[PDB]
Parts: C-alpha cells; sequence; structure tokens
C-alpha cells in the first residue's frame, strides 16, 4: 500500500547523496495553509525538501505557533513584494508577456500576488519547485503557473494520477487541465504518462478510453481510435490501443476472450480518457471508495517542476505529493546541468 | 457483499410465495450464449425465474448437453419465426411503427431476430421480463427495447448500476443510454434512480457530478447546478445538490468542512453523471479494481421488464443482473393488477 | 428495343465462357413480385437464382402462387448453410474495428440480406437482388457494409430513361443525401462508364435550379462538379451549373448559352441531392411515356442491385437482366 | 389541350360580363421576339390588351422587322416620360424608404422596365404583368415582390400544371423558396389547394421526400411535419407524407403498400421539399414526358404578376399569358368586393 | 463651462449636508497620475480620498511628487484592516456558488481592486475610481463581482463630448464587445436618464453603416434596436439604423430622411459594437477641438468608475468630479 | 492647403500631357449637387465631364441652375450611344458564368452606373465619380463586377483627416464589413502606398479596443494583421493591436508601450470592421474641426470613386479633385 511511496522517498535520498546532500527548494506560496504546515512537519523530518512559506512573516510564524509545530521554526518565509528580487521578477513577467496584455502595471500588482511570486521564482531558478492549490480551486492555481513557466515544446499541460495497486499502479491523465482534448492531444498526453512510467522501470501499456468497444463510430469512438492511431506512429516501440472500454482496458482476460486481435496484452496500465469530466470523476471516485491509494494530480508537459494539489486534499495527499515534486525537482535540475 | 444480493434473492422467493409459487417468465434471447446458459443452471437451481431460451431448439440443446449443464432439460425453447404468435407480432410492430418506417416486410424481417421477438414477448405478456446483451454491443441490443416496449411517461432511458460497499450502497446514471444528457434529462434520470432506492428502504441522497465545486461555470458545471435546481423543484423532499466533484459527493468530511451551505449533508448515495463517458468508465473501473461488488446496469425509465447486461460480464454477473431482473419483473406484474 | 440486346448480351457471354449462367441470390425468398419475376427469368435464361429462406416456407408460396418452373430452384436457409460459419468469421474479421465481433457477426450473417451480401463477397454468388420488400436503406447497408465500394468509387444508384432515339442516364438517384462537388464528379464518371459500355458517348450535366449563375450554394457546388469531372476526364463533354431543360434540349443550349461547352445535348444527368434524382426518376416513370429501368448501384466491388420496392414485377424482370450482366463483366474481370 | 381551351373560354366569358373591356397586361420586354410572336396569337384570340414597355421607336422598328401587323397599334410606354412616373417614384419610396430606398435609388429603378411594370399593376394602371422571357427568373421576379409583396399570411411560390390525360398534377415550389421549412410547405400546399378548387376540383396534397412514411431526421421529418401542420389548417382534405413521387401519384401502389395513409385516389397536388426537386423535375417532364406543362404562375402574391421561364416556346407565352388573364380577371372582381 | 457646473454641484451637495465631502477610494495609491490629480481634488473641495496600498510607499512616491497637501490623507493596506476577514466573508456569502470559497475570498480581497469594490459594496466608501494604471477589462471585473448591475440594468461606459452649444453622449465605449439589438436599447435607455438629470431632452441614433437599410446583420439590429428602445420610452425621439453624420446634423436628415422621427440632431449616439464605440471617443479625444469626459461606468448599484489608462491628469480630475456627483446622487436614493 | 497642393499637381500634370484634361463620367447627369461641383471644377482646369442622362432632361436642370461653364459639356444617354451595343457584348463577355447572358446584359447597360463603368473599363473615359444620390453599395456594386480588382488588390475605402500638421489616412472605411488579417494587412499596403505618393512616410497601427493583448477575437487579428503587414514590407513600421489613442499620439505610446515598433504616431489607422471605421471618419467630419475628404476607392483596376451620399457641394469638388490626379497616374502607368 506504501511500497511505492517510500520508493520514491528512497529515490529523493538516492539523488541527494550524489549532489552534496542538498535538498531541493520547494516553494509553498499558501503560507498559511493549515494542511501544508502540517504535511512539512513530516517532510521536514523525512529530509525531502527544504521548504520556502510565502507570507507575511509575522502571520505565518503566529499559525505555526498556534498549530504547535516546532521543527517549523527556522524556515523560510518570504512576502513577496519584500523580497530583493522582486523589481527584477515584475521586469521578467512584463518582458514575457507584455504583447499578452501584461504591461509594467499588470506585472506590478501579479507578482505581488504568492501563486505569481512562487511560478516566478522557479522560472527564474529561485527555487526548483513549488507546490500550490491546497487552498483554492485548481484552474485558478493552475493559471499562474501555465502563463509564467509556460509548456515545453510539443508538450501539453495536462494532470496524471497514480492508482496504487498490488501487483502495480495505473496512471490516469487527464485528470485535471483539458475539458475536451482532441485526438491529437490525447495521443501527446499518452507519450508524456508513457515516459514518466518508463522513469519509474515500467513498461508503458496505453488504452485510450470510451464507452465503446473498437467501434469507431462518430464522436467519442472515432476519437480515442485515431489518437491510438496518432500515439502508435509516434512511439511504434509501445502497445497502445482504442478505443476501449474502461474494464477491457484493465483486464487482460476480457481483452483476449473478447477482442484478441488487439495490439494491447497483459493489461493497460496508462488510462487516457476523453474527457475532464470522466477523468476528474474517476480518479476522485477510486480515491474515496476503492481500497487503493492515489497520488496526485501531477502536472505534466510544463518546462519547470510545479504541481498543484487538489483542494480536497488529505494532509497526508499533501505528504504523498510533494516526494514526487522534489523528485521531479532533482530531475529537473539535473536535465538543466546537461 | 453477499448480504444485499442474498437479501433479494429472499424477496424473489417472497414474493413467488405470496402468488401462488408463480417464477416470473424471463426471456432470453441468446439462447446459445454460453454464460447466459451457465448462468441458468445456478438461477433455476436458486428458483429466481423460468427462463425461455430463444434459437433453433437442437442448436440449444446441443449446446446445453456439449456444456453439461443440468437443470435446462424442462425449459421452453423458441424458435421466433415458428412460434404461433410470430404473424401477430409482426402485425403488432407495423402498427407501432408504420410511421416509423417498419412496414409489413420491415417488421417480418425484424420479428425473426430473436432480440425483437424478446421485446415483444414481453411487451404482449407472453413473458414477464427479458435479459439480453451477454454477446452483443449494448446499442444494438438496446435498441429493439426502446422501439418496442418504449418509455413510460415522461420517464427517460437510462442504465444505473449499483455499488455494494460495506456500510451502504452507492447508486450510479446513467451509466449506459444518454451520451450527454441536458440539464432537464439528468434531474429526471436523477428521480428515477430516487424511486429505485426508496424501494430498497433507503433515503436518496442526490449529487450531479462534474468536475468543479459549485462554481456553475458555463458548460458542464453550470449544466449540473441547473440540473439540481430541476430535480430539487420536482422532490423538494430530497437532499439533492450539484454541480460537485466525485469526492465531494461521497465524503460528508470534505463537505462539512469545504461548503457547508451545501444542502447535501452526510454523503450521497445517488451520482448523477454529466455525459456517458464518464459514467461507463467509473462503474467499470470501479468494478475491476475497488474491491466492491458492482452490479447492473439496469435498465431504467422503460414501461415493461428489460435489462440489457454489458457485454463484458462474468457468469456470476449475469446470475446477479437476473436476480433483480426477477424483482422487477415481479413488481410490474403486480402494479399491472389494477 | 435496348431491352432485348441486353438478354442477348447475357446469353452470348454465357456461350462464350463455361456455358453456365450467372447465379443471382434473392434474399427474399417468399417476395411474391420476385417469384413471379423469376418465372419469366428461368424461361429466358437469364440466371441461376438462389431463394434465400425456410424451403418449406418458399415452396408453399411457389404452390400456392402456382408457378411452374421454379419446382427445383435452390433455396438456401441461411443458419443451416454449410458455410455459414466461415461467412461469421469473415464479417467479423472484415468488421471487427468497426463494432462487429463474433456475437454481432452470428446475429447479422443469420439475416438473408447479410446472408446473400457475403455470398456474393465470397464467390459462392455471382450477384444478388434485394429490396422488393424493404426500404433502401435497410437494404443497401449490408451490401455497403460487407462488399464495400471499389478504390475510389462512391456509392451512387443510376437509372436509365429510354425515349425513341436515345436514353437518359440519372445519377444518384438512392444513395448520396447531399452529395459534394467531388462526389458529384466521381458520380459522372462511374455514369459516364456505363455509357461506354453500352457503345455510346457520355454527355454530361450537372443539375441545378440554375444557368451558369454561380452562385453560392447548389450552383457554385454543380459548376465546381463540373470543372473537377472536366479535369479528370479531358476528353468529355461535361458541362455545369445548367438547368434540366437547357441540359436536355439541344436547341435550348445552343440558342441561349452558346458558350457552354455541352453541344447536342446530354444524356447523362447528375443531380445535386437525394430529393431531386429520387423524386424526378419516380415522377418520369408513373406520369412519363418512356421506360424507367433501375436503379443500379454502380460503385461496388462485386454484383449486388437493390430495387425499389415499389416495382412492378416487370421492373424485377428488368432489373436481373443487367445484374446478370453486370455479374458476368464483373465474373470476367475476376480471372485476369 | 383542352384544359387551355376550357380557360381561353372562361377569359372570353369573363369579358362578356364587363362591357367586353380585356384584362390590360403590362409586358416589360417590349422588344422580345417570343413575347411579340405570342402576343399575335393573343391579341388574335381577345386574351388580353397588351401594353408594351420600351422606347417606341424600338418596338414599333422589332414589330416591324418581324412582320408582325396586327401589333403597329399596340400601346408603347417608355418608363421615364410617362405622365405617372414621379408618382410612381414617390409611391415607391413611401413603400421602401426604410429598406434602402430613397428619392435617388427609386428614381433609377422606375426607369428600369420590370419596376415600372410592377408599379403600374400596383397602382391600378394595369391588371396584370408577364415578365422573365429574356432574364433570368431572380431578377425578373423581385421587382415584383418588392413593389407588389405577398398578401397576408401568404409566400411567394411557383406553381405549374402537368396536363396529364385525365387529370391535371399541380408541382409546386417551383421557382421561389430554396429549402422551404415545414411551416412554409403547408402554407405551399394550402395556396395551390385553393387554386386547385378553383378549377372545380378536389385538392389531394402530397409532401413530398425521398423516403415513404420513415420520419427520420432531415427531409422525411420536415415534410411529414408539413403535412401535420397543413391538415389542422384544413382538416377537410386528404394531405399526407413523407411519401417518395410514385407512392404520391399512383393510387395502386399506396393502397398495396400503405393502407393506413389518408391519402387515397392519388394526389393531384405535389409539394416538394427543396428547389433543386421541384424545379428540374417540371423541366424534365416538360422535355421528356408527353404531357404539356404550363407555368410557372406566382401564387401568393398581391396582384396578378407573372414571370416566365426564360426557357419558354412561343407556346408557353400563349399558355402562360391566358391564365394571367383569368388571375387578373379574379382579382379585378375581388377589388370590387 | 459643463465641468464647472458639475463642480458647483457636488459643492451646492456638499453644503446642506453637514459640509460632508464623498468617500472616494482609489485602489492604486502610488499612481503618480492619481496622486497628481488628487492635489488638484481636494484642493477643491470634491472628495475625501481614500488610497489603498502599504501606507510607507505612498507616502515615498507622495514626497517624492512633492505634493505637500497629500501629507494627511487616509492610507488603507487591505490585509491589515480592521474589516479585512468581513469583507471576506461577505465574498464568500456572495459568490458562494459562484466559484468562491473562503480561500479565494481571502486571496481576492488582499487585491486593492477586490478591496476598494467590497468598501464601497458594504457602504465604508461613497464611491472608487480604478483603473489609471492598469487594462479596463482587469479593473471592471471586482466591480462587476462585488457590486453588480441593479435590476434590468447593463454595464456600460458612457463618455461625454463637450461641443461648444451642446454635449454629445457615447456608449457602450468599454463593456459590451458586441451587443445584442435588446441590450443597445437598454444602453440607450441609461443614456437617456442621464442626459435628463443634467437637464437636456436626450434624442437617441442608434447607429450603423447604412441609413435606414435594414439589411441583415448590423442595419437589421440597430433598426430594431431603436424599436424596442421606442416601445420602452415612447415620450423620446430614438431613432436607427442609421449613419453617424446623418445621426449628429439635423440638416442632412432633414434634407435625405425627413421621414425619420429624430429631429434637431441626436445627443446619444448608441454604437454597435465596442470596436466603433471605443475607437471613436479616442479619436474624436486625441484630434477634435473638443473635450472629451469619462468613461462613465452605468448600470452598477454603486458608485465606482474605471479611468482608461492612457488618461491624462486633468482627466482624472474630471473624472473624479463626475464620480462625486454619483456617489452623492446614491447617498440619498439610500436614504429611503 | 492639402488640396491647394492637389489641383495645382493636376495642372502640372495636365500642362506635360499637351494641357488635355481628364474625361471624367458622372452617371448622375441630373443630381444638383454633382452640377453645381461641376461649376467650379470646370472653372479650375480639373476635369473634362461627361453627364448621363437624357440629354433633354440633362440640358433642362443645367439651364434651371444656371451654370454657363457646363453649355458645351457632353451629355450621354447609354442606350443612344454608338458603342451601347458592343458594350453589351463585353459585359456578356465577361460575365457570361456569372449569371449575366445578353439579355441581363442588355437591361444593365442601360442604366447609367454600369455604363460609366464600362467607358472607363474600356477607355472611353478616364474616370468615374457616382454614388452622389444613391447608397454606396448599389453605386459600387457595377464598378466591382465591371472594372475588377488588380491581381491581390482588395476593394476598400480610404479617407483623409487633414489635420494641421500632417494628414492621417482612414481605411477600410466603406467595402468589407469584416475584414480577415489577411485582408487588413492588405488594406495597410494600399494605404501605404497612397501615402507614399504624397511623399510622406507611412506608419501603420491595426486598430482595436484593446492594447498589445492579443486575446481571442478582434485583438488577435489585428495583432495578427500587423504580423502579415510587416512581412511583406519589412521597411515600415506596421504594429498592432492598439488603442486608437495610443496610435496616434506617440507620447502614450512611449510612456506605455515602449517595446512597441511604432514610434512618432501612426498616420494611417485600418480598422477592424465596418461599422468602426464609417462611423468614426464621420464623426470626425462632423464634430471635429478639421476637414475629411474622401471616401477614395483603392485596390481597383481603374479610376473609379462613390461619394458619400451625404457629401456637400464642396465635398464633390474635393472628390473628383483626387479622383482626377488617380485616373491621370493611372494613364501613364498603362503607357508601358
Amino acid at each position: 500500500s506504501k511500497v511505492f511511496i517510500r520508493s520514491a522517498i528512497n529515490r529523493v535520498h538516492q539523488n541527494s547523496a550524489a549532489n552534496g546532500g542538498e535538498l531541493p527548494r520547494i516553494v509553498f506560496p499558501e503560507g498559511t495553509s493549515t494542511k501544508v504546515l502540517k504535511a512539512l512537519a513530516t517532510l521536514v523530518e523525512e529530509k525531502i525538501c527544504q521548504p520556502i512559506l510565502l507570507g507575511y512573516p509575522e502571520r505565518v510564524k503566529e499559525k505555526i505557533k498556534a498549530l504547535d509545530i516546532p521543527l517549523l521554526n527556522d524556515v523560510s518565509i518570504v512576502h513577496p513584494s519584500s523580497h530583493p528580487k522582486y523589481f527584477s521578477f515584475v521586469e521578467k513577467l512584463y518582458s514575457l508577456r507584455q504583447r499578452k496584455g501584461i504591461n509594467l502595471g499588470e506585472a506590478e500588482r501579479l507578482m505581488a500576488d504568492p501563486n505569481y511570486f512562487a511560478a516566478m521564482m522557479v522560472n527564474q531558478g529561485e527555487a526548483d519547485g513549488m507546490v500550490s492549490g491546497s487552498s483554492i480551486n485548481y484552474a485558478d492555481a493552475v493559471r499562474p503557473i501555465l502563463q509564467t513557466i509556460g509548456v515545453y515544446k510539443e508538450g501539453i499541460p495536462a494532470g496524471l494520477n497514480f492508482v496504487l495497486l498490488e501487483d502495480k499502479f495505473l496512471v490516469l491523465a487527464d485528470t485535471t487541465v483539458n475539458l475536451n482534448p482532441t485526438a491529437e492531444q490525447c495521443a501527446q498526453i499518452a507519450l508524456q504518462a508513457a515516459k514518466i512510467v518508463e522513469y519509474f522501470g515500467i513498461e508503458p501499456r496505453v488504452a485510450m478510453l470510451s464507452y465503446s468497444n473498437f467501434s469507431g463510430a462518430e464522436g467519442t469512438p472515432r476519437k480515442m481510435k485515431k489518437a491510438a492511431e496518432i500515439a502508435r506512429s509516434l512511439r511504434p516501440d509501445l502497445m497502445i490501443e482504442g478505443d476501449m472500454q474502461a474494464d477491457t482496458a484493465v483486464n487482460p482476460e476480457i481483452m483476449e476472450r473478447l477482442f484478441p486481435f488487439s495490439g494491447l496484452k497483459g493489461g493497460a496500465n496508462v488510462l487516457v480518457f476523453p474527457n475532464l469530466e470522466s477523468s476528474n470523476i474517476a480518479y476522485k471516485l477510486i480515491q474515496q471508495i476503492g481500497k487503493a491509494e492515489v497520488i496526485g494530480p501531477f502536472l505534466t508537459g510544463v518546462r519547470r517542476s510545479a504541481n498543484v494539489l487538489q483542494r480536497t486534499t488529505t494532509v497526508d495527499g499533501i505528504v504523498n505529493s510533494v516526494v514526487f515534486t522534489a523528485l521531479e525537482a532533482q530531475y529537473i535540475k539535473e536535465v538543466l546541468k546537461s
């Protein structure tokens, strides 16, 4: 139940040791959020990250005392408009977005907000990653990240969750960003999810989900059939199939008995959804009524390490999410050193 | 999870004993379907129904003997084109659909098909219910039912599934029929699911699911917020709320902590979905990877007793589905004693 | 005139290779008008008919109708035929990513229309004729799903209007609700080829409610259809957009639109939508004083034709003669 | 030809009840060869008094080149020099001043024979008009619709008669509406029915489709609904649809295959789903059937005005003018009621 | 002249009301042009200004600009104001079914634009003026979300063109991209009532690129807007569709369109889309010889105006004078 | 002054061509304001006017107006012109697949607007000026159908605002309801070349209600129009999306958007739709205190301009002076 998460913690430790013992600097814009602070007590004990809290230092240190969490007494607290880099950060956002309606006045007002300040910190290398969204809706938390840090080349911003089963994990995407991805977008989501599965030493086997089995009819069935064709043309080395129903996808015996002509054998471990209603409802329902741990969402497709929590998260969910944000920050920091 | 199903079995028996010992006559158009026949061995042993098989008697009896299946030697096997009521049934389908493109030629050709013949048997009272779809896709199996038996007044054809948890069940709909139901259709689906929950002695508490919490924004959030408003005016005695995410819906602690203004307290036990992708994927994923039994889909909104299996069903799934079809057939047969 | 030469043309083909008559399967084994027509067709050695149905029910109808020549016609019940499960597997193989698994294939192959289409596809018959008792959409769907269209073809119905110096070809009278400019050009090329098979020069008009207006909508569409077809067959006279009397009357064309590329009157009329084609051929047939034969299904890989359900017995006879000709043509193409 | 001779006799019969005066029919195409040749017959048969529009010199020159003596004293009116010209300009302006027609536009339009003819009819200086022999239908019909307009709940629609051996068939709308709605197809049907009743015949109406009683999305559903709407407005008539064209006209096909239908004995009024189907059908029947087809006749408009098909023969013009004369006489009676 | 009369009504209003001046909050406490304008406005007893920001950095800007009269001005930092958490709760109460929970409400209320809107909404200020340093959309959204539109109202920007003998009103210059006919009628009525407050008879033109054409698109929309508005205020001259020179020039209208119901020239011009209204007032402002004041936000429940970010120091002075007038009018309405 | 310099260049062009004056045909031979304008224009040796109409009714209007220099003006009645039937054949030749047969061609060619257009097309006149009496759409349609656009040209109206230090050019003020980004760039290039003919460097702003936002709709379209135009004339300053005051005021541009490629103020303003351009130039003309001349039709193969029907007499004089300049320029390009 816990095995995949403690293997992640152990990989964070191996990465820290291979780099002087340094921990990733993870900035939290919600410096007074009760669940973030309670989670950070566990995370600092486990040497997962060096946290940076954003807010008015007096009020963050007020909240830490009311919650009685001494292990954070040293933790750095930064008030955005008083940080020495504020004016350079204002200038950078203006430079990036002056033809997207951000003049100096808009940049100045946005950079005062902790979410924008956290995103620019990560973009500029003043932090290695960020974790936000514990106290506000996903759209408002993710917009600063997409506008500031942006997507890498050909990337698509997309949320991913792991369902931690007994044999294996299953990856679900896109659980957070795209309302109704096109066939081309679902293929790119599949490739992004696939390289994450490969990072963990697993063979990705991809199903494009629908309410139909290999019907190819207009609408969602046709879209997910074409998504699988596009993804296969970009990664012909992977098993990728669709359109198919969700039990057809995960159960190898159903697949073999009913659709043995299919190219997907042994059950899918990457499930790509046709719309945001389906992915968002599915991972949340599994999390609540299944008997498996679900971790995420993790934001993929973006140039730097940045993750948005689901606002319904528990304290333990934040701990799990920061562990994988630390792993992502370490990976990206090593890419930026080659 | 065996308790909710064994209680249904005992209610089928109590209904039979309260009516002369009659068992409900359930017709199965797929007379040679391996899983249907294996299921019927258990269903006859458990005195759930009088099964009627459709097909060529020697091909059906050959399959029963090749599978070594007892208790089916007395079972009625009917070939549609040789049944005495065939031409009357042709006459009736023409009468019903002559301005929908069904002349006598079309009616004769359709009525030779077991799925069409089974539906007319139920419509005309020659059977008390039917169960189909073990060997063909849902759209093709459900179309004869909707075209022949049709919806009751203001009903909407809609599939419903039960998730049987340890302390409660959850109802999911519409898992099979409507691709993208309107706000008005999602209210009617909720009302149909609510009356099913009440038949089992439980108070229904209804959530209109979205990827959003009380955002009411254009698109799905607005549709599901409005669907809850319509349903509240139609059943002002019930807790009905939306738009909300799936974990907000089922977890009473999340709702109270984050949205205490909501009218839904104590957790939803009826989940109404915004489109068929989300509902169909969700119940199949829960069934495969959750550790709870999922029964259904059950076709609601139709004038007579008729259910379509998921073609991915197991034999035990068919046994479970027929138990509840028997209950529906007994209930409708007793309403028709007015 | 035109029909008797076609009948002789079937006999000419039979003698030339094998001596065998084309095997034509009729899925509607109990259809009264089909059975009455087959009395004439067997007497004239047009085809070896294969009827689909329950043998005893088909034999009751033949006896009840008192038709003597059908005493030993072959009658086949789909589910009992030795090739039934082979046909089921083939349909699954063809359509498994179009929603047809083995369960769907078994259910469909028990239906005579599907079984007839597969018999022809597999070479167990040389052609089929259906649609005497059901609507065209339901009769043609199994053919298109099983046999399919040839490379770059478009399924399209074609009718012949038989005047005294002339025949006119009308298309597409049955399939496409609202064909695009590209589709109307392809329909034109398919019709032009049938006309050439009968030794006639095809002269094609893309019909509209307009004369060379080129305005948005149907006029622009039919103007472009003629341009596309001209680029694909630069050797033919093809013109549009033009009205129907402009198209067929060489005098109106010369007097009012001498700049047009179509002179001497069109004998191939391509229609802009299915309302116009379907109503027009049926009205000419009923109230005109010319015989109309067809519709004939063009663009498909094997020989298969769907009757209009309003057909007379004599209309079935005419349709089967040309189905036999198509079957012989395709069957001889399929050796080389 | 029986049906045409009976119409000719009713024009004379109507003339006898009013002093012997003939309807004044204006022809804007004063130099059109086929119009002039047709008028020689029409003046001979006392169908109408024609009024030609143009330059008197060019019109009388053309009459002389074709050697048609019976037209050497027909009235010729040049729009811009006629005494009512400035009055006509003011009227078109008064009618269309919030439809983009000012005094400048009205002066320019009224100088054109088609507009001048339409206004002559609108103002009672003529009893009817016939145009469209030399220009496309759209340009000929637009001045009529803009000047005279539709009567209340009316719809502009062209109608043709197929004169069979023992009935006529009415086809509509063969000229105006590209793609009428179900509601418009109902109104076209009612307009055609009242014309059929004028000739002493019972109207039996079919809404044509490529389908028989399918009711499927698109044209089948539209023509099924057109029949329902029209039936509610004239519950005394047989009106049915959707149905195919041979189903509609052949009583034996209808009785054999669709005995539940409300249309028995065959339709004599065929209402078409779009302009492609109606325009092609009447032209093809006219060219290749062996029945006479007369029209199109413009229905739904407040005064008598018809537009010929530009492909017309001289005898077609003669046939069309006879029924325009009848229409002109009918409207002149109502305008005294 | 029109401006001295507005100032002078603010003064009469302040008189007879204890000497009280309207409390106007400016969220942009460090904005150079806002501070420079306030030197003139407090000097002239127009308003008691409240500046939002970090007090220490606002006084820093005031000293750099050498404005000694602003030393005693009230400066409020949103997050430390005693009512801050009360304001958070109010926004949550208003917008909890529009996606604003306590977390969102608390984050938004820390922003000066949101804090100013709530101050006005709760009666802690009598009006607000924003938008000198950020785009109009970002400045107006908090006002629309917090204060909202009154019943049947439409949010719409309005400008006055102050000519020598008269003023012209233009709307909607800021809010609606492409108003419907119904919205353009409601905009006309809102502007008409403002003109009546200044003692003038409103004469309304619905502007288009066409004169009385009524053709599909913009001509039909503006013809219909005038018909709708005429039915709601039949006592007023309201006409359209018409071009802009037809609208303002009584001689052109009389010479070319004497049938029109608009005589004596329009003084209210309602535009068909935001491109036309926004470009028009700015171009007249830059190259004409007339003063243009505004835009003024109409249709909202309390006094709140958004500057054009291109404003001069005089523009801000002009705008605040009329915001003060609006604030005083509203405060009396809320006194019954 | 700008107009007086134009008149002098007409004379300088005339002197260099043997003293010949351009032949300008006016289809509105009886239009009061045209006739009064021609009194000034013939006195100023601007053009040789040709009036269309009935020679008797035209001379009847001239004498009643008392215009002595018009005594020997050429007056042409289209149906009586010796080239009439040649012109009918030419219009038929051009448009026979656009719905114009010989009958339509005869009827249209009898209309002065069509006849005036064909005279210019065939070289029987050097230019035409119409639209004093009728709406712009009806006046411009014959020109576009007969003369047409030069290759890749776009028909577009242009107006000059004659300011004190400079002029501003506005387009497209008359033709395109809602030009695409690609069309807006082409309008910019045409306007740029006219400004260069007057010896001035064009600086182009793509106008919007937004400043450099690039948001969907008009902002994105005008940002993209500027990008396309820059790639076609990399030597010019061309920028967008921007508001109208940002565009014309160099101090606003430098203070608020110094990253912009446009410095020193735009003198060419390209509008996003016809509502904005048409209302703007008419409002500036009526309530600004600067003269506005035009509209002038650009993008067409020959010299032809449509007046605004609301024009004054002095406006027609101004318009004809520049039509004369265009006619003279075009005649030496056609001597290649």
